C-alpha cells in the first residue's frame, strides 16, 4: 500500500555529473534508486546558496517538508527532485508562475505546463495557460534541479487569469488521489 497524506511523493537524487536539462536530471532519476524519499506538501522551496547538495543545503531547502525524509543525504555537486501525486482543480483555465533556479519541469495529466529546459539564476517566468476539462483530483509531477550554486523552487498556479496566484500545499495536493484527512 501507498502512503495516503496531502502531498505530492517527492524523491531527491544526487549525483556529481553536471546536471544541463531536464533529459540529464531524468536520467539520473532513471539511473538508481532515490537517494531520500519526502512528502513535499508546501511546494515552496529554498532560496539558498552553496549547492543544494551539499551539507544540510536540502534539509533547509526543503524546509517544512524536510521532517518527512527519509534519510540524510551524502554530499553531491548537483541534484534535484522528482515529484509525483495529483492536485485538486475545478475545471477551467490555469497558468503557472515559477521562480527557480536551475530548471523545471510541470507535467498535469501527461501534458507539460511550465518548462525551463537549462541552468539558470534565479529567474521567474509566467507560462502560458492550459486547461483542465473536469473537475477533482489531476494528475501531476514536477522535476527540478541544482546544478550548483544557489538554489530556489516556487511553482504557483492562478485560477483567475493571473490575478492572484497560490502555492501548491496540503490544502489540494494528494498522494494517491484519494482525498487525505490528515
Ligand atoms: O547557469 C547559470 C548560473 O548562474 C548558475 O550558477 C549558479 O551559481 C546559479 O545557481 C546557476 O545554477
Ligand atoms: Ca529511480
Ligand atoms: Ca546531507
Ligand atoms: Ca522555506
Ligand atoms: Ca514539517
Ligand atoms: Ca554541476
Ligand atoms: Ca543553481
Amino acid at each position: 500500500p501507498d502512503s495516503l497524506f496531502a502531498g505530492l511523493v517527492g524523491e531527491y537524487y544526487g549525483t556529481n555529473s553536471q546536471l544541463n536539462n531536464i533529459s540529464d536530471f531524468r536520467a539520473l532519476v532513471d539511473s538508481k534508486e532515490a537517494d531520500a524519499t519526502f512528502e513535499a506538501a508546501n511546494i515552496s522551496y529554498g532560496r539558498g546558496s552553496s549547492d543544494v547538495a551539499k551539507g544540510t543545503h536540502l534539509q533547509e531547502f526543503l524546509g517544512s517538508d524536510a521532517s518527512t525524509l527519509s534519510t540524510d543525504p551524502g554530499d553531491n555537486t548537483d541534484g534535484g527532485i522528482y515529484l509525483q501525486g495529483y492536485v485538486y482543480l475545478e475545471a477551467g483555465t490555469y497558468n503557472f508562475k515559477v521562480t527557480a533556479d536551475d530548471g523545471y519541469e510541470i507535467t498535469i495529466n501527461g501534458n507539460p505546463v511550465a518548462t525551463v529546459d537549462n541552468n539558470q539564476s534565479v529567474y521567474t517566468v509566467t507560462h502560458a495557460s492550459f486547461t483542465i476539462s473536469e473537475s477533482g483530483y489531476q494528475a501531476i509531477d514536477m522535476i527540478w534541479w541544482d546544478q550548483g550554486g544557489d538554489y530556489v523552487f516556487q511553482p504557483t498556479l492562478s485560477a483567475d487569469g493571473g490575478s492572484t496566484y497560490f502555492v501548491l500545499d496540503s490544502a489540494i495536493l494528494s498522494s494517491t488521489g484519494e482525498t487525505p484527512y490528515t
